[PDB]
């Protein structure tokens, strides 16, 4: 090179890993992305500006928030179990049942997706994957 400072190697942050395309140095650009299921805070977009003294983004490191969930779709009768139980984040898989008097009998019985688990499809929210199951 000679003269063009960059605006430092944005340090892959809070799981979201950073997209050096171009460069870093001036004029240059790039884009962050926390993967997958995963907030972006900030900016995703940044552009290597420079002020005079050193080159930095003219936006700022992003951070990557985890999507919360909350409460698994409960079925009437159907009851819960697995690892949930308040600590909702994301992922969390929860097993789905039915009544049994208290110890197991013929009085309604879980058919379909009889397991379920946190997701995303409308940013925050943390909508699971579906009701389906049901008592028989």
């Amino acid at each position: 090179e000679a003269e063009a400072k960059s605006c430092k190697t944005p340090p892959d942050p809070v799981n979201g890993m950073v997209h050096v395309i171009t460069d870093i140095q001036v004029g240059s650009r790039i884009t962050y992305s926390c993967t997958t299921g995963h907030r972006l805070i900030g900016h995703s977009s940044a552009e290597c500006i420079l002020s005079g003294n050193t080159a930095h983004w003219s936006t700022k490191p992003p951070i990557c928030q985890r999507i919360p969930c909350g409460l698994p779709p409960t079925i009437a009768n159907g009851d819960f179990i697995s690892t949930n139980r308040e600590n909702f984040h994301y992922g969390s898989v929860v097993t789905y049942r039915c009544n049994l008097g208290s110890r197991g009998r013929k009085v309604f019985e879980l058919v379909g997706e009889p397991s379920i688990y946190c997701t995303s499809n409308d940013d925050q929210v943390g909508i699971w994957s579906g009701p389906a199951p049901q008592c028989i």
